[PDB]
């Protein structure tokens, strides 16, 4: 007979669960990255940021989420037109938490 | 001393686990709704559909994922507007699988 | 005197009418089955699918028609020879929606 | 003759300096602690939060710097008379980042 295998979201979503955690999105500087205010943001840290990759970082003591740029400079910019990107000099402390691998919206 | 208390997303996310499914979002007839190609769709079919819901649904045999409208007329209408409503006359056949509670967004 | 019982289909055809809707018939894949594209395909739902029955499931948030396959292994055969198989692997998931028990096709 | 041994804040500061960075504060609700807007937190992610440990945790998602309380009952405390403690029960998620081991207060 059939056997229903019941559905399991941190198996089809969760690669390294020992090192997955959620951080709910603020604001609206990633928007046309369809990170939108109040998601949850699936964070892995047991993966290492690439460029194009959208992190959790830390710049002087502040956090963000924000699309990591590696090429030509190392910079954090957002997506929304009417944010400005961050660039990460000699003087600033850039520090990355985990990568961002998925985005769950809420419908009701 | 503490101990961490691991992420689990199905008490996050899912309420009735043994009626809840994923489907995978198609086309892209709804990416005003934040639906794009290739999203999961998390599915709960153990709730009764209402006006204004996104569900699964099948006309005349044929499924889709569309926005419920139950008010002036029953129609199934996207969130595109590219694409045009479907109304559910007397000689069509609705029949709703589901509604789409949470949409998971990959971002790689 | 003689009195004519007027045909009904429901009471010929559908066993569970509380469970039971129709689906129409896509592409090719189970021709040689005797489903072809554009017939409906009469899904009772209230019965569990056995080793055999063409089923309506759904694999990996993917639905088809396809014939279900449990020894030697799960699998959803079609049949048709330009087609393969899928096996249902531990990283795959598999949802059956429903037997079908009749095929309608249509002749002018 | 004599020569100086020039001061070094890391050696004198930091443990484990692969594991250390800095969160600046954010706000007063831990002023009766010694923390106040503006000041550099320094963090100390090696060592296990105890009872009494300030620490950077993450409620629900949501980043904040409070004093853990693991007895009678795991809480999130400030240090500031007008703000009110935050409960960690079942369907809450707690999310300890590291303790706080010093405070550096600027004075221009």
């Amino acid at each position: 007979d059939y056997v229903e295998q019941r559905i399991d979201l941190n198996q089809l979503l969760i690669q390294h669960p020992s090192a997955t955690y959620f951080v709910k999105a603020s604001g609206d500087s990633m928007i046309d990255g369809g990170i939108s205010d109040g998601d949850l943001l699936i964070v892995d840290s047991a993966i290492t940021a690439s460029h194009g990759d959208i992190v959790i970082a830390a710049v002087d003591g502040e956090f963000t989420v924000k699309k990591l740029q590696l090429r030509p400079t190392v910079q954090l910019i957002p997506m929304n037109s009417a944010y400005s990107p961050i660039t990460i000099s000699s003087e600033d402390t850039l520090d990355v938490f985990g990568v961002v691998i998925h985005v769950v919206k809420a419908m009701r």
